[PDB]
């Protein structure tokens, strides 16, 4: 043998040439040629009425493909199978769905889909408000941290299953043409399934991507529904309801930044950012830096005024959110620079003070210490412990604030501990006066490095700041893997270069000098000799030996010189690859990121918690039943006009398949008989 | 054939190809679709790197008999089914098949993998669903109680105890606490835990290399077994393998040189005044250089993280760029270190210095021989060449001058030229590798997986030296499962793809 | 409770089987039937010249979809 | 869609008159 001999091993059952006239008579809409074969059928027993032909399509699914209703109604007229055709006409979106509604194996859906879930899937708001103006329900399904038996045991059953029903209830309750019909708040039910689907994507790893791509659907649903919005009113009313803008605070914790960053929603806080101030957004920069500045200068006054006199026209300046950051800002610059002052040395400190008294400087930066902790404790008050330990930030001001506290206490400790004259160069190297200055210098650095979470106001710097810190994680991930490698060499050099680099008697021990003598004597020494060769300030002797050993010189340079290709050819090379490739990634919808973080940081200034800045800091049912009357009232209005906008338009733009052009010949050939029979 | 008319016997071959290749006439005429479509993708890859031209076309006809798999697989509805199609032989035989035909997208359906998930978490439910710090703590207190788990399951086979070992899961944990045992002796031997004195030229092992040798046994040992319960050719193809037999070879040159050392050398002798090709010196570095392979093998474990996993994968597979850069930087290496050691080797001939080369303080003869100046050459990467490298005691400027001419050209080439380019090849790299990263990820992911499946290597490396009516059953129950498989997918994408066709 | 009880929350009024069918006929383009029950619209009063579609499209907007300039000058008659 | 929309009318229109027509 030489060839293959094709064979039919599965395909399907053939058809009858009678059969096969049958239905190429019901794919050409030959309505006489049906009728007559159909009426042979119940009287001759010849042709089967429920053929299949190759393709799996039976005679009421090509009457179905091809949407001819007056087919449908005349085999519908006699005992034709109807099996799964209702799906089959949810599926392929056919209006004339309601046929089959009212009519007194192999199966191309899953067992679990229903005909609202089909409907929904499909996104058509006529058949899903004809399915729910049935008798019509949906599974409920479990949430994502459920310990119910009846769930396990359903999934160890069958796990495919399991998942695939789950995923497809979620999928139908996604659907936003459900969500406007069915829903009671559809804002707040788009609001809680995002944040489900995002839920069961982390938990689910498979299929990660499908729930992704329906908690995105859900986020833009919302959004193109606040888009509908068309006065000022409506959306204060959306803004404000609640269960200050509570629903907008509602979308700010469930992460819709798209709903959040709304060109409507962002010009209604820009007028509350700057209230009773009209002109900003139109003044020269000159004037805006000018303006910023006097403003900011006299934020003591500003303070003052408010502590002293209440609800006055001095004392009602800082309570607009703008001024409160202005206000803010220049505090924690005045701080940062009396910060400045104190390794200036301004006032004489001496030097041999084993226990000094705390400088002019640090007495009155005291106060803003005190500041900050009075106001981060507040921060826990107010606000709930799971919002305060979500940011960021949060965790940098505790730090700084904690390292305040150790350089407060080593003051303390080295005043009334130390009072001799001593010194400096003689003094523990563990002194309480060594660590507070050296805590001190660290909490400087996290303090003036605080400024990066104010670039996020700027409209330039804002987005910029946005993208590094997302593009930090990558950095992130990096670290281990260099860390890996970097310990890898570390215990490599360490062990070959322990026996030979026990020197004494040296000025130095290590290779934080001229004479770079240790570099490999130790672990630790090993880790910052090969940190420090990345910056190239590791010279070439540090690998020498002082025995005439140059087969173990050799193997250390080579092997310091494969962690130099590796470190920086290598990684620090392929570090690049992935931040270029992250940015691509990031520049795209970077405005909303930065918009959704600007609405974060405005909002934290709308209230009174803190008003005053850190230094000053330390010195029923008519009216629920009427607010939700209105919000229903705008929002039947919201939901009417989005899906004349989004669900009707976006179908007639739709693009055209070959359905609609075998549709098209179907009209044509059922036009096509008739007119021969009538004529002839 | 071919010598009468090329042109025609390629066209026809490849005409064949593609006519076997298609979906239709696979899921119709073929006995095991699932299997010829396995078969079909890798003559077609086979025939795309034999046949230097009409690679592309190969090359898409391979893919698409993937794809053909991936969505026929994508076709099964109940757990029963794919369990049916993925257990069938001729454990997951048909899913061990298509991993060694390299079927990434069969690999990585989110049904595979999630079979393939409950088999690593067998008998383990809620893991997926746990806190990450209660994740990192279950593993931890697991991996600490691997020596007992290891005792229960030789001392008291099919136990309580004995049979928690058994689970793919706890295998990973537990050879990964043995792995980092074993690294964290290796540092300690590094630290000096117990005295071993200087100057002994042949000196007994250490109680803390004493019970560092069972690893090395124990990993020679599950190496040799590899190639006993596994095929030579499977052993060989993974990379991890030959870093491995680097890191035992080096071992038992470290466990040979001081078996010499000990039985050659038993004398008083100050280290400092050593022969340099001593057995201890040379096991000393061999045993530095396996710590660094021994540590680095870590890096094979990052592709169970769901973070470090597509990462790592990523990496490795754009390592065979900077690879391509090594041919043409050497080239360039060698082409500058030939003409700075032709014109600097009369001049750099200076003797009674305390040093002869660059690694001092006084860096005297970087191109005095063609070892030293591609060691200079090499250096001058990160900056760690100084420029009186280039000067002559004589007062020949000119010459002076030519050598920091071509030592700045190189510079220049390696530095500015070279590095730069390097960076922009694994930028677009990356672009080309961040898509269907996940898959790449996924399968070898699953390989991972999978190699903790079988009994084979249960015991962890210190502990491991210590029918035709079913034929017939089977056949019908993967056909009747399969007829139902191929008429979904020819309705549900061999019919409704082109419906939804465009309008030309 | 186990299951989602969906039910109409805003939706629209409902149209009767007369309207139905006579927007059906304007979306079909039958001018003797749209002609017909717009004569009977007039004289007998029972169904709604000014019906509106769930889709929020009435018999006008329905007419001007279809650019049936024979049917948009039919109802302007009306 | 709208296009694809718009030729079934004209078929339509043209479908029943053709019928009122004849009969
Ligand atoms: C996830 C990542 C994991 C790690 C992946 C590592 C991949 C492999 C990386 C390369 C490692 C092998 C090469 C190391 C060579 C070495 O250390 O070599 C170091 C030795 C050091 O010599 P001494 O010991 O005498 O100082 O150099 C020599 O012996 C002289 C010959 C040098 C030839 C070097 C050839 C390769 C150089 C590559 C540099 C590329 C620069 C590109 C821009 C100009
Ligand atoms: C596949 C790649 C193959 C190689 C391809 C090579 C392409 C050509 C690359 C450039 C080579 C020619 C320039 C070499 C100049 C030189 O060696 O110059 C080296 C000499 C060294 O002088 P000494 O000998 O006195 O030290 O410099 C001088 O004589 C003084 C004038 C310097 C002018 C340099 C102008 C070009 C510099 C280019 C640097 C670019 C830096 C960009 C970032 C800032
Ligand atoms: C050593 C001390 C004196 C600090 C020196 C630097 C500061 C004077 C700089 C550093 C960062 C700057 C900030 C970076 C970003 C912004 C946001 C941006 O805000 C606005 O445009 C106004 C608010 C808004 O409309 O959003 C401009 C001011 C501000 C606070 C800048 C004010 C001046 C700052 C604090
Ligand atoms: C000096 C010695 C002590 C080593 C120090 C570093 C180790 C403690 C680190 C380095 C790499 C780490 C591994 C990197 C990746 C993974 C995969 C990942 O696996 C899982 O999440 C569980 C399995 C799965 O679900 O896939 C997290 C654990 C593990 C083994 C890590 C365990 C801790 C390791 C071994
Ligand atoms: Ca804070
Ligand atoms: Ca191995
Ligand atoms: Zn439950």
């Amino acid at each position: 043998r030489d060839r293959i001999p094709l064979r039919i091993v599965r395909a399907e059952s053939e058809l009858s040439p009678s059969e096969k006239a049958y239905l190429n008579a019901v794919e050409k809409g030959d309505y006489a040629s049906v009728k007559k074969s159909l009426e042979e059928a119940e009287i001759y027993f010849k042709i089967n009425i429920n053929c299949i032909d190759p393709l799996g399509r039976t005679a009421l699914l090509i009457a179905i493909e091809n949407e001819n209703l007056e087919l449908i109604e005349l085999l519908l007229s006699f005992n034709v199978y109807v099996g799964d055709a209702l799906l089959h006409a949810i599926r392929k979106e056919v209006v004339g769905a309601v046929e089959l509604l009212l009519n007194h194996q192999f199966s191309e859906f899953t067992p679990d889909i229903t005909p609202i879930i089909l409907a929904a899937h499909t996104n058509n708001y006529e058949i899903i408000k004809l399915l729910v103006q049935k008798g019509v329900s949906v599974p409920r399904p479990h949430e994502v941290r459920c310990n119910c038996v009846e769930c396990v045991s359903s999934s160890d059953v069958d796990s495919l299953r399991h998942s695939r029903s789950r995923l497809n209830i979620y999928k139908a309750l996604a659907s936003p043409s459900l969500i406007a019909l069915s829903s009671e708040d559809p804002f707040l039910t788009a609001f809680q399934l995002s944040w489900e689907l995002q839920e069961l994507s982390k938990v689910e790893n498979e299929f990660k991507s499908e729930y992704e791509e329906l908690s995105r659907q859900c986020k833009q649903f919302a959004k193109d529904l606040l888009d509908q919005t068309r006065s000022s009113r409506e959306l204060e009313i959306i803004l404000n309801y609640r269960d200050d803008l509570a629903r907008l605070k509602l979308a700010i914790k469930y992460r819709q930044k798209e709903f959040v960053a709304q060109p409507n929603c962002q010009q209604l806080l820009a007028s509350r950012w700057y209230d009773e101030f009209p002109g900003w957004r139109r003044r020269h920069w000159a004037v805006k830096m000018v303006t910023c500045f006097i403003i900011g200068l006299l934020f003591p006054v500003f303070s003052v005024c408010y502590l002293i006199a209440p609800k006055s026209p001095l004392g009602l300046f800082i309570r607009k959110p703008f001024i409160k950051f202005i206000c803010h800002t220049a505090s924690y610059l005045t701080f940062l620079f009396l910060l400045l002052l104190a390794s200036q040395h301004i006032d004489r400190s001496d030097l041999n003070r084993q226990g000094p008294p705390p400088t002019i400087v640090e007495w009155m930066i005291l106060p803003w210490v005190l500041g900050f902790i009075w106001g981060e404790i507040k921060q826990m008050w107010d606000g709930g412990l799971q919002d305060y330990i979500h940011d960021w930030w949060n965790l940098m001001d505790f730090v700084m604030n904690s390292l305040y506290l150790a350089t407060i206490s080593l003051k303390i400790v080295a005043f009334v501990k130390y009072s001799a004259l001593n010194p400096r160069e003689s003094w523990d190297m563990w002194h309480p006066t060594l660590v507070a200055e050296a805590l001190f210098a660290i909490a400087n650095i996290f303090s003036s490095l605080r400024l990066i979470s104010l670039f996020t106001a700027n409209s330039h710097l804002g987005p910029l700041q946005i993208s590094l810190g997302r593009m930090l994680l990558d950095i992130l991930k990096f670290l281990f893997i260099y860390c890996l490698v970097l310990l890898a060499f570390a215990n490599g050099l360490n062990q070959l270069y322990f026996y030979y680099e026990e020197t004494k008697g040296l000025t130095c021990k290590g290779i934080r000098c001229e004479k770079q003598n240790n570099a490999f004597s130790t672990l630790f020494e090993t880790l910052q000799s090969l940190f420090w060769s990345i910056f190239g300030l590791i010279n070439l002797y540090v690998t020498n030996v002082k025995a005439q050993h140059e087969f173990t010189e050799f193997v250390g340079a080579t092997m310091f010189g494969t962690y130099n290709v590796i470190s920086l050819v290598v990684l620090l090379n392929m570090l690049i690859a992935m931040m270029n490739n992250s940015y691509q990634l990031i520049a795209d919808h970077a405005d909303i990121e930065w918009k959704f973080a600007r609405t974060k940081l405005w909002m934290s200034y709308f209230e009174e918690g803190g008003t005053l800045p850190t230094p000053f800091n330390v010195i029923r049912a008519a009216d629920n039943l009427r607010r939700h009357h209105q919000y229903q009232e705008v929002m039947r209005n919201l939901v009417k006009r989005y899906v004349a906008a989004m669900i009707r338009d976006a179908k007639t733009e739709e693009g055209l398949t070959e359905e609609n052009f075998k549709e098209l010949k179907q009209d044509i050939s059922s036009f096509r008989f008739e007119v021969l029979g009538l004529l002839r």
